[PDB]
């Protein structure tokens, strides 16, 4: 046979996937940040083919929370056209699996201590937040500067500054000072970290082992200071950053509307604007649906329901008759009882999250006999109708 | 815009992915009889894959045992070029999701009666056998004679009749008679159900509704009776039953070393036979390997290590100085400490499988100073050193 | 000041001396021998006692001075103004860098005190030794000295004659030493324990309810219900290796045989 060249590409990435992803709780709870579906695409697969997109075939990930969510998904990547290893953050006591996250920078340094990894310039990018920016352009502009570090940088509103660190840089394009959540006028610029450096193998040097460690607030600190290469770059490109809840309940809107390009929509039109799933069980005729909507398979619309888009139902859904869908996020397995009006809300298992982060337990509240899980046999009635069973 | 239409393809199929696995135990406790990777594709993939190459693109799926296993790797099927929906057998009571399987051929009434979705020719096949029969051809095979059901019959040893249901048919290749298990001189045929169906919309009728029913017991002795036109067809094709967990401690070996054609193996050909993860932490020096053998990605194989193949390791293992990996499979997170030889064994995260099917609670038996999960930071040692930290 | 680490700090006088001095933050800073540099946090400062620059954990090539940053700070309402609210936000990296950059009046302060810094188990395994040897000295020891040395809580069941007890020791009350026992201090043995016959402990922290079988050896150990951890940081579960024949909850009714006599029963 023959010894080949373990060279394959060279061009090796590491998305971050191991957070803990508080701020979007309740859907954390079971889901971990990356793999959240964008409709059914979810987040991170998002980023694996855009590095395929442009050549960066050799992916390291990261995880610590909800990690089997993650790596049943991907595994080695075969189906994706690349190569994915799993870095675990975290240790065992009781048998139990508690996850121990050892920051963004701290958990490079890991796979590097581990085994020496990363050899040639490297893209990290957060797998929490869905982007399309051309790599093979980023990655060769750092290297006529020589850059160790260079952050890209995306313009928001005057207003947003207080949510985002903030990046300044001269005219060398040199980043020189930070600002972590600045208000309007303590800002100092506009342009901010989108979480997608591209590091040469060096930097990895300034990041201690044994050690929890942050890209942002520390190591970007410590880069400042030494006078390292630092660079940043900026320019428009889509940069959906999923924050709290709320911002879930509007990217899943706005490829619906198509205020989102790029992202497909799956299913395939069976009326303008109103895509279905498989075996969707539904009677056109005595329902009011008002694109654009996704229904996802195995989901039964009773007669007499309404559906107004931008609104995904998920698979195996029930829509009960008198039931009024009003811009609402569905996710599978829900049961929507007569009688209820669901207005800029998003349906999460057990959980109903409004458009201001307000989040209801369904369960704990005896409301499930207005949303439920789709799975129940015993048709939950109401408390009017408790009271006429005895009373 | 426009209304086309639905037809898609209009060759629809269903994939029986229900089952408890109570034969595949303890790996069914917490992966399906599907999702059971073989080295890294699943069993499912591949049929989903078949079933695509020959235009079986509209798939059913019917799930009950850990269903969020299957739905959270297939989804609606984007990635797969098909479309998937599911239908879910059971019903939840006290807040748990309990599992209540309807059948084989049940669980294809509760989608009709749901709603009406087989319309013309449908494929069915059990999810925990990869096939690479040629669809477009077994299909196009009853159309001439215009069958109800067809059963597509391997030929086994004229000793091992007595594990699956037996097929008699006629010189019409119509089916007379079953034998469910019976002897070596019992069996009046040496062809087998193998679990691939291809029925018309029709037979549905012949199952009863809110009843559990079986295929091959119940529906095929309800077909003979009232004598439908029931046929079977046989010849050449791979099929690879997992019926027990050594059958699968087999197959994997049997991809290893060829004995399995059409599977493909994952990683890059590091050397001869040698198949590497991505990041392999391995010093090729100070090591004995023999091929053929995988190592996932993450894997640690410290100085004087032994693996002799055909052998998996999954990714982030931990093989310990001084260990010896003879004939063995290797899932992920595994720690084989130093002084431990493994001989035609397979482990499976605190489970120690033999190739008869005994199976040992490594936890159970303080044995995790030897195989333990390779997460614990806590370096278990053994009772040797426990007795010398006190006595 | 961090609630992890007593001290014996004279306060009205370093809050006395940032007040003559005009700080809106200050540092109090203990001076460790050089090589200690790359454990704890070192600070610069100049000549006006005002910080100029930081050091998190560096080697003793990087690091410029000897002064570290020990914890204990001592404020201006005003600082509260420099840390963002509904954030998290850490003093030593943040807002201490905050106040080195804008330039405001952030000064650091020297003075010589007992500083007992419990970072990991070992640490607070050293400390109690150090409290019953005299190593530290502002901590006073529970309970009556018995014989010099030797200080037992209330109500020891113990018959002095036929014990081997080498101080300094403490032992809580309510505990039973049985005859032909062997203590070794520094050693601390905590209330509602019981050294069976023929056990040696030596050099060890016990806490409260804890059962030492025969047979025996502890050296420089802490156990701490369930857990054994050496001075080294090795950890050990007791449940999980069926070692409780040796080392139990005092409370067990059942006399745990070891797997001599599991065997011997049956077998």
């Amino acid at each position: 046979s023959s010894g080949l060249v373990p060279r394959g590409s060279h061009m090796k990435a590491m998305i971050l996937a191991a957070g803990k992803g508080t701020r979007v709780r309740p859907i954390t709870y079971t889901i971990p940040k990356p793999m959240i579906p964008i409709l059914q695409k979810p987040v991170m697969e998002f980023l694996v083919e855009l590095l395929r997109q442009h050549g960066f075939n050799q992916i390291m990930v990261n995880v610590s929370h909800l990690a089997h969510e993650i790596e049943s998904y991907f595994q080695d990547g075969q189906r994706f056209g690349v190569e994915i290893a799993y870095s675990f953050e975290g240790y065992i006591k009781d048998g139990e699996l508690v996850g121990k996250a050892l920051g963004s920078a701290g958990g490079i340094k890991r796979i590097q201590d581990f085994n020496p990894f990363f050899d040639d310039t490297f893209v990290v990018l957060c797998g929490d937040a869905l982007i399309d920016l051309d790599l093979t352009a980023a990655v060769a502009w750092h290297r006529q500067k020589g850059a160790i570090a260079t952050v890209v940088m995306k313009t928001v509103p005057r207003e947003d500054v207080s949510s985002y660190g903030v990046v300044v840089t001269d005219k060398s394009d040199r980043i020189v000072a930070f600002q972590e959540k600045p208000s309007v006028e303590e800002a100092l610029s506009n342009h901010i970290n989108t979480g997608i450096y591209i590091f040469e193998p060096e930097v990895i040097d300034y990041i201690p082992s044994n050690q929890e460690y942050d890209i942002g607030s520390q190591l970007f600190p410590k880069l400042v200071e030494m006078g390292a290469p630092f660079y940043g770059l900026a320019m428009d490109f889509e940069w959906i950053d999923i924050g709290k809840v709320p911002d879930y309940w509007q990217a899943v809107r706005g490829v619906l509307n198509g205020t989102i390009k790029n992202v497909s929509i799956p299913g395939h039109e069976q009326f303008p604007g109103i895509y279905t799933g498989l075996n969707v069980a539904v009677n056109w005729d005595k329902v009011t649906i008002q694109g654009p909507v996704y229904i996802g398979g195995m989901t039964k619309i009773e007669d007499g329901a309404t559906i107004i888009g931008p609104t995904m139902i998920g698979p195996n859904c029930h829509i009960c008759s008198g039931a009024v869908v009003d811009n609402c996020v569905i996710f599978e397995y829900s049961r929507l009882g007569s009688d209820v009006r669901l207005v800029d809300k998003l349906v999460f298992g057990r959980y109903c999250v409004d458009k201001t982060g307000t989040t209801i337990d369904l369960k704990a509240a005896a409301l499930d006999w207005l949303i439920t899980d789709s799975r129940q046999t015993d048709i939950q009635l109401s408390p009017l109708e408790l009271k006429e069973m005895m009373s």
